[PDB]
């Protein structure tokens, strides 16, 4: 119903097939910014949301929750932004901005906090987004390889800092590595952290330790293994998106030890009481990051030269990039080239 | 097989039955504290161990994790306390001394902390127990109505604390109004907490409301008034010890809120993850509480004047009261008052 001619990609069923897309974006009002986008990361969620999944999607699904992008045009109210900047956008792009979650700068938790793609999300030519839900990239981080710290990068940053998961000399397991993984394992070495990778195999076992720096690698199928790890933990990122049990996890915690829920499963986890009870453990789960907390998130990574490890890809390879994440078969993750790819 | 004769209360076998029976302290030690026993709390812990609900059960079990009394000799070491003193203890006596949470003031989470009641509790005429797992009773606090105050009171107060949960103006809910939660609800009013009772039918309404100062108050099972209070509670305290869906009370938090889960049902929890996921929100358990966190406890209830409710009871009414715990038919804790009745 808008001005601005706009194209992607869109599925039209819960199939999750892609296809050319042709819609339209408001015109860029007074405290927009208009984008155009040079690349859009992708991940489990997209693959997962256009499969309804969850449950929630709405149809045509136009995938993209994670931007970077140039400035095309500012509004007249806009004073932060200019053409040719370099902006990211993540998944939130308007709250109410009168309740409580949103007057403490927490408005990713705003009972009315609007994602981009339920409006036609941003594997797309331009993106139109009021300048409160941008942030300026740091010339030191580069856009391809960035672009996934939007997505991945605050939803492990944010509940880190919460939860006190920031600390160094701390010994922190993130369970599955990744595409959300490999980055919250990241920012834990960063902050000093220990690292222990709990994986579902020895596939990754050399790349978590070549690769990653880890201090651990445990196989979540090897019973001696996990066995002899606890009670040694005092935090875990849980990525995993698929079903699985939290026992094992909050069995490597240490009394008072913290369980973060990233991932999201569709069957219900079953938690006997003794397993929190015994030694007063926290589950807590966490979606997504303020603005305030991206802004920060960004700043760490370019002071850290903290990147994701992307596979970047083509607008038309988008659809075999969807069945490769039925297996996790990336390393860590795909941006989609769109300033050189998506065609005009 | 120790010299100092003791005599109080044993169950022989899981039906729960209490008979009179004999066993032995320890001579007191350089750094313990003996005393004769005064008032003995009990509540639905000792008749879910009494019963081998938890499967740990050793018999004879002798009941009384919760004492107080007076001091009838000390070790040469010993500093604190002197012969006469009104003093009172909690479930753990012994711990390790040299774990992680040994030395960080949080003993009640060692690995091999080591409970009252593990060798024979204080439901007895004398108890020795080491100084450092003993506090001075403050003169104004009753010591009946008082004693409960060292189960539930530290139970409450430790993951008040903990967990942030301590502030004026804060929505708390509790759910289960039974011996615990009418503890807690005190401890909430007395920080300043607007209060929420979550209950199993209509039937302790008024006293919520006359007695305790409930704010509101919530059948579980209408689903309208559940409803109606949706995302209101920064935090929930729930004491229930049978089965139960915690997805009603995670409904009932805000985003980032935080539901404590203090008691103990055989079935296990079913968690969605987007009970979780939705708004950010927090599990935690918790046990018991830290040495530390008694004192500063039982300060603050002497300040407050927070006692417990209490049917004083004498030893030879304890089976009546056992019987009477199975439906919470007390208001609200059962004191058995040792100095009276348990015959020299
Ligand atoms: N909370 C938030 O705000 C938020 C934001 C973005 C994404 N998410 C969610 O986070 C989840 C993970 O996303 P992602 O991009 O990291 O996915 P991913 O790239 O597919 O990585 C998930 C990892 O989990 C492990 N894994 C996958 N399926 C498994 C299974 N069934 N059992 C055990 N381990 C399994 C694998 O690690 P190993 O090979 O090491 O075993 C895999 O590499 C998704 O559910 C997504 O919706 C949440
Ligand atoms: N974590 C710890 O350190 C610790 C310490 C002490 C005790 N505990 C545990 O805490 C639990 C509660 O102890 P308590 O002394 O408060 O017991 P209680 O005096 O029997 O009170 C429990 C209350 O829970 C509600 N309730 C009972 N059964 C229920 C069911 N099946 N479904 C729903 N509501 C139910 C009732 O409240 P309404 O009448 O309002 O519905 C009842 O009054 C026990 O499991 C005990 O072992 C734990
Ligand atoms: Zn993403
Ligand atoms: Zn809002
Ligand atoms: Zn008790
Ligand atoms: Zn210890």
């Amino acid at each position: 119903v808008y001005p601005v001619k706009a194209f992607g990609l869109a599925a039209k069923d819960s199939s999750g097939l892609f296809s050319p897309f042709n819609f339209s974006r408001r015109a860029t009002g007074e405290h927009d910014v208009q984008l155009k986008v040079l690349y859009c990361g992708t991940c489990q969620y997209d693959r997962e949301m256009s499969k309804n999944k969850f449950g929630f999607t709405s149809y045509p699904y136009v995938l993209g929750h994670e931007i970077v992008g140039e400035v095309t045009e500012v509004g007249s109210k806009v004073q932060k932004f200019k053409v040719g900047d370099k902006v990211g956008v993540a998944s939130i792009i308007e709250t109410c901005g009168k309740c409580e979650m949103c007057t403490n700068e927490v408005e990713n938790y705003c009972p009315e906090a609007g994602s981009i793609d339920s409006n036609y999300g941003a594997c797309s030519n331009i993106a139109v987004i009021n300048e409160n839900f941008v942030i300026r990239w740091p010339e030191n981080l580069p856009l391809d390889s960035g672009v996934p710290l939007l997505c991945a990068g605050i939803t492990a940053y944010s509940p880190m800092k919460r939860y006190g998961l920031d600390k160094p000399g701390k010994r922190i397991g993130i369970a599955g590595l990744g595409g959300l993984g490999h980055v919250a394992l990241r920012f834990a070495k960063a902050f000093g952290a220990k690292v222990t990778v709990i994986s579902s195999s020895l596939k990754k076992k050399r790349e978590a330790f070549e690769k990653f720096g880890a201090d651990s690698f445990l196989v979540s199928s090897n019973p001696e293994e996990m066995q002899g790890a606890a009670g040694t933990l005092d935090g875990i990122i849980d990525t995993i998106p698929g079903n699985h049990s939290l026992e094992p996890l909050l069995a490597l915690l240490k009394p008072l030890g913290k369980l973060i829920i990233l991932g999201a499963p569709e069957m219900p986890f079953e938690v006997p009481a003794p397993s929190l009870l015994m030694g007063g453990k926290v589950m807590a789960a966490s979606t997504a990051g303020s603005m305030k907390e991206i802004q920060e998130m960004i700043e760490f990574a370019a002071e850290h030269n903290i990147v994701a490890d992307v596979e970047v890809i083509s607008i038309d390879y988008v659809n075999t990039a969807m069945e490769r994440l039925d297996n996790s078969d990336v390393r860590y993750r795909f941006v989609i080239d769109i300033g050189n790819t998506l065609k005009s």
